[PDB]
């Protein structure tokens, strides 16, 4: 099986890297918007806060597109548990990120700061590292 | 050559994913610190601004460790140009990120906001996508 199966593994990793990366980029643009919503309107800097929130929204939608691609390539047997785990972490971090867009949609920075977002970022981050370790080891077995 | 060479390619991609990801995480923690340095001292939220700057510093040092690992696996002939390009983009974004740590080290948020960091983030991001496209196509040729 080795070509077809190991290429499947690389394509599942690429798509997951694209999902993780675009969620970190959503986190970044939500951050850049929240600081400008705190600084108010006099501040020359405050004025891009809606562009930034719009960029955040756009990269989350792109993370969700790559994730569905990732989910369409069925996990190989040994990959099933980390892939299940990734899905759990992914949904908690996607949701955190969605609620943050929802708050800034109406300028609620108080609720933005009150969400413990980093905890969820970190859990996905560790899931990602575990998926990547597990896929390297099947790839050097395939 | 196919096993040894295609494994080399996957290991160079993994290390580069680790570099890109840790630089995005440095960007995130610098962001979280800059907003708390803007909010001042009354603000319960302002008080983690030095922990956050310290986390940023730590993930940049980790991005630089994985990058040296990436650079130690010599680019295969067709990968030499994107690998050169990645190095250029990487150094401009590593430097941007370093100057941002340097500003927040003494609470200079004015200089933090004045740096056009995102432009450099974006150039590295496009380099990364181009490297990943080019490596997929050599990998399906190897």
């Amino acid at each position: 099986k080795s070509f077809v199966v190991s290429n499947q593994l690389r394509e599942q990793q690429g798509e997951l890297t694209s999902t993780w990366d675009l969620m970190l980029q959503t986190r970044i643009n939500l951050s850049r918007s929240a600081v400008r919503m705190m600084m108010d309107s006099s501040n020359q800097q405050s004025n891009a806060k809606v562009e930034l929130l719009d960029s955040a929204r756009k990269t989350l939608a792109q993370a969700a597109t790559h994730y569905k691609k990732f989910k369409s390539m069925a996990p190989l047997p040994e990959m099933v548990a980390t892939s299940r785990n990734i899905d759990e972490k992914y949904k908690n971090y996607y949701t955190a990120l969605t609620e943050l867009i929802d708050y800034l949609d109406y300028g609620n920075t108080g609720a933005y700061f009150a969400q413990p977002t980093q905890g969820m970022q970190n859990a996905m981050g560790e899931r990602f590292a575990q998926y990547a370790l597990s896929s390297e080891k099947l790839y050097r077995d395939i």
